[PDB]
């Protein structure tokens, strides 16, 4: 398999790393032929893993998960480590992380979050049936097409933790916990950090240091938004995805039914308003 | 060429080649536009409120002379974009790899015991100096030290003082990677506030020595998340092999004292047997000056 990819030359070339960091080297690519973009990934190879493509090529067709294309191998130097390109969907207008920082008053219309907030349970539901647990839900995974459409990226369940914010309380070993559980929930809690990442433009604790962070997500209460100023239907939303146990978190598919998720008689104007925020940058 | 102010890098560094690989804290080839010399440069994308944090910590910064055994930061640059700029940080240019990439390129993955001795003496004498002047290196491993095409061993230092390439950027949230920690740094139950100390240097020299001995650092096995778990709770880790000397092993016993209040400082560390007493060091430098010339092809 691994060595029957072809060299992309002629193929995909590299135009700039997109994210600046957040998702290590990830590249803006474009076919050559059509001028199409697409989003490239690029790994030194020296780890069968190449599992990697097999997760992506069963679970991305899904309209909430970033289509899978393809993958390439670049012949390098005799001599040194041969490079992997997985060349997945571009997803132009970014992450939602990048939205509610360009908005004014770093927040979103309530609404917005109900939409957006849907989408990625829509990607996640479809991920935890084929049991797969995306295992870093964060605003800065959650993207967006020039079509305002909800893109997942980057999951999979390496040698660098990432930023904890956004980590569920079970996935964070202790003396009560050594075994530090993954279990799909974990993803739940993870989208409702998101939703208040959406509602104030940062995660709760946002002004801790990360080890500290990671310190204090076990030990803490659920955490609530600021402001009073939203509706009873998100206060109990945020409060569904934030149950500290796991244990009686509701699933995946009963907070879809949360009337929060579930009652949206504006999809089709809060679709509208999202393209004309995205093109207004 | 100040380190106490950030300024246009125009006339002072330039880059030698083109930036396609990010501009996240990789490190591009550079120039001493005066002098011609080279010079490594971390260059990072910064937004203007990144810039007056940059500001504040260059005050943070603490003097520190040259050093035999430190690549000398040259100081801190803004180079502008269109109307996101870019933060430069610049340090003397080490042709010959990291020690990491000298731990790869060997024989099974293993340095022999002189190597040891003599690079992880480099690495405290480097320390030592950072450390008389106030400053904690903060990153010690395998991967940040560096060898010159002379054969001298030299720590990275963009700026160590005040963690410059570390505090700022779309990845200064992250974790990173939990091996070469010392327990004292890692947030737990008995530990409620990360205590930085000079003395968490010394462990991660430790954990450096072993990663040169066995090509990885303990622990290497399992998920970050639960090494970090493991590193406050884990009895002190050591050498897997019984083929290394008796001063080894307890030169690896100085370092990894669990509690830093008990652990040596780098002087005492600097007056251990297997550092102190190197028969073989003339020897053990041509066979480094040796092995990275063929290295080169
Ligand atoms: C123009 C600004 C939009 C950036 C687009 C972007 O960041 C994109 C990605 O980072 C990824 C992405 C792909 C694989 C991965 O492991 C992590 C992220 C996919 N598609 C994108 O479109």
């Amino acid at each position: 398999d691994l060595s029957s990819l072809r060299d992309p030359a002629g193929i995909f070339e590299l135009v700039e790393v997109v994210g600046n960091g957040t998702y290590g080297q990830v590249y803006k690519g474009r076919h050559v032929k059509t001028g199409q973009l697409a989003a490239i990934k690029v790994m030194d190879v020296t780890e069968e893993i190449k599992l990697e493509i097999n997760m992506l090529k069963k679970y991305s067709h899904h309209r909430n998960i970033a289509t899978y294309y393809g993958a390439f191998i670049k012949k390098s130097p005799p001599g040194h480590d041969d490079q992997l390109w997985l060349v997945m969907e571009f997803c132009g207008a970014g992450s939602i992380t990048d939205l509610v920082k360009n908005t004014k008053g770093n927040t979103l219309k309530e609404d917005w979050i109900a939409y957006i907030s849907r989408e990625i349970l829509r990607g996640l539901a479809h991920l935890h049936i084929h049991h797969v647990i995306h295992r870093d839900i964060k605003g800065q995974n959650v993207l967006l097409t020039e079509n305002a459409e909800v893109k997942l990226v980057d999951f999979g369940v390496n040698t660098f933790i990432g930023t904890p914010y956004w980590m569920a309380p079970e996935v964070i070993a202790c003396d009560e916990n050594p075994d530090a559980t993954y279990d799909y929930r974990s993803d739940l809690w993870s989208c409702g950090i998101t939703a208040i990442e959406m509602a104030e433009g940062a995660p709760p604790l946002c002004d801790m240091h990360p080890m500290r962070a990671l310190f204090l997500i076990p030990r803490n209460p659920p955490p609530r938004l600021k402001s009073k100023k939203w509706s009873k239907k998100f206060f109990s939303f945020i409060e569904g995805c934030l149950v500290k146990n796991y244990m009686q978190r509701p699933s995946t598919e009963q907070l879809l039914k949360h009337p929060f998720i579930r009652d949206q008689p504006n999809e089709r104007q809060v679709r509208i308003q999202l393209k004309d925020h995205i093109d207004r940058t």
